[PDB]
């Protein structure tokens, strides 16, 4: 049920065939991992580099004799495509939105430019510029959304609405009624604010009440019920309140 990896990852068991995968360095950073009666493990966001990456996949290989892997990318940030580049030479199946692959592009571009200007060390930068996280493989159109199917077991990817980001999407497991908020679901705090719609938040938080949620996992610490959906517009409308928006 509970598990101590190498390199401070824990895997906690949160439901028959169902984990958790946790980054305690990164601030208690959420990875779901959901294994399909077919065979199919999924995956939902990532840790941030390829060494984490690396690590939850052999422990996937290990504990979970996957038949496949489709890895789903929640958003453009690192948790979200850091795992990318791993989960694709694994042989992994990496779908994201396409405005989370564009965003990515854009963001690597932007920093590829900054290190142009800056760096004088050209044995450094070479570094920097090879830490870029790639986007996923496979595409979906971000406001339709995608639903698998893993022999008749549903997989629903959904977007509520920019919030902690403009391509935030959630993944919904509708048999088991668990469904991945990731960094969109902000019970205290709403973190992050650079790529944030704060004034889009409360609606688009309010739009994950259609699903019928018995557990809801945030991108970091605790999960819980669909209270955890209750907390987040609390939080997002004292910010809208407090910052004008
Ligand atoms: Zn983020």
């Amino acid at each position: 049920d509970h598990v101590d990896l190498p390199y401070n990852l824990t895997a906690t068991k949160i439901d028959s065939d169902v984990f958790v995968v946790t980054d305690r360095d990164f601030y208690s950073s959420n990875v779901l991992v959901a294994k399909m009666l077919d065979g199919t493990v999924v995956i939902v966001s990532s840790p941030f580099e390829n060494l984490g990456t690396q690590t939850l996949m052999d422990w996937v290989a290990k504990t979970m004799k996957p038949k496949k892997v489709v890895a789903i990318n929640t958003h453009f940030h690192l948790d979200g495509t850091g795992g990318n580049e791993i989960y694709k030479k694994m042989g992994a199946e990496t779908w994201s939105s396409d405005l989370t692959k564009q965003l990515r592009l854009e963001e690597n571009k932007k920093d590829r430019i900054k290190a142009a200007e800056f760096y004088k060390n050209e044995d450094l930068k070479r570094r920097i510029l090879s830490s870029h996280p790639v986007p996923a493989d496979n595409v979906f159109d971000l406001k339709q959304g995608k639903v698998f199917s893993f022999s008749n077991e549903l997989v629903e990817v959904s977007f509520p609405g920019p919030a902690h980001s403009p391509d935030n999407v959630v993944v919904y497991f509708p048999k088991k009624k668990l469904l991945f908020g990731g960094c969109m679901i902000k019970p205290k705090e709403l973190g992050y604010l650079g790529d944030a719609n704060v004034k889009a938040w409360p609606d688009s938080a309010r739009r994950l009440k259609k699903f019928d949620a018995k557990i809801v996992i945030p991108g970091h610490g605790e999960w819980g019920g669909p209270e955890m959906v209750n907390k987040t517009i609390k939080v997002a409308e004292k910010a809208v309140g407090e910052m004008r928006l």
